[PDB]
């Protein structure tokens, strides 16, 4: 009876095997336009994305993951309101059931179709396990995505779905440049919080960029074919794997622009 997005084992039910569920700087939130202060002491985002190397595509059961390799500065996240570098290990989406539904961050209450995050953790802590224990550990770039035009750049990701689409499948990924999944503008609002999943660790600096990217009906669609199930069981559509907005408490989301 592990956690998931299903009937009886969701988000709400999260509290009782990590108590940090119910903490003081958890993931996702509501963005609040209106309320979120620009910070003119912030420094425009710096993505440096020309050397990533992709490696491999995996189903793990909740989302599927495009991985990274890490073992050298290669695809770094900086500025911002970062201090340091962060590298680029893996991104992956949330999406939902239906377009109007499936991101995990929310703006005035409007949610989106989705939501991309590429994943980043901090150098100077040498590797991924032991930055997430770390309060400055992990940097997690948020784009939204809405549905209209194709995303040329998304195509790739979307082909290679059928050939992982249970549990525990993965695939040759290589040669996928994220800098494809990328909007016009790197305006964002940033603030501290968590991991969205289990274990739901407070760990990450969040930069929430403002232009959602727009992925076609059709690329939707296949992500929504993927399986929570492993091959072999019944079929449980992968639709719906966001965690909703959680409580802002003693926190100030800050703008990067205006
Ligand atoms: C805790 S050990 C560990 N080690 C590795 Cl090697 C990875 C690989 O990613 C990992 N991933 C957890 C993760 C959960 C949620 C998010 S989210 N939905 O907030 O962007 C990002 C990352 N956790
Ligand atoms: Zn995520």
């Amino acid at each position: 009876h592990h956690w998931g997005y299903g009937k009886h084992n969701g988000p709400e039910h999260w509290h009782k095997d990590f108590p940090i569920a119910k903490g003081e700087r958890q993931s996702p939130v509501d963005i609040d336009t209106h309320t979120a202060k620009y910070d003119p002491s912030l420094k425009p985002l710096s993505v440096s994305y020309d050397q990533a190397t992709s490696l491999r595509i995996l189903n793990n059961g909740h989302a599927f993951n495009v991985e990274f390799d890490d073992s050298q500065d290669k695809a770094v996240l900086k500025g911002g309101p970062l201090d340091g570098t962060y590298r680029l290990i893996q991104f992956h989406f949330h999406w939902g059931s239906l377009d109007g539904q499936g991101s995990e961050h929310t703006v005035d209450k409007k949610k989106y179709a989705a939501e991309l995050h590429l994943v980043h953790w901090n150098t100077k802590y040498g590797d991924f396990g032991k930055a997430v224990q770390q309060p400055d550990g992990l940097a997690v770039l948020g784009i939204f995505l809405k549905v209209g035009s194709a995303k040329p750049g998304l195509q790739k990701v979307v082909d290679v779905l059928d050939s992982i689409k249970t549990k525990g499948k993965s695939a040759d990924f290589t040669n996928f440049d994220p800098r494809g999944l990328l909007p016009e503008s790197l305006d964002y609002w940033t603030y501290p919080g968590s991991l969205t999943t289990p274990p739901l660790l407070e760990c990450v600096t969040w930069i929430v960029l403002k232009e959602p990217i727009s992925v076609s009906s059709e690329q939707v669609l296949k992500f929504r074919k993927l399986n929570f199930n492993g091959e072999g069981e019944p079929e449980e559509l992968m639709v719906d794997n966001w965690r909703p907005a959680q409580p802002l408490k003693n926190r100030q989301i800050k703008a990067s622009f205006k």
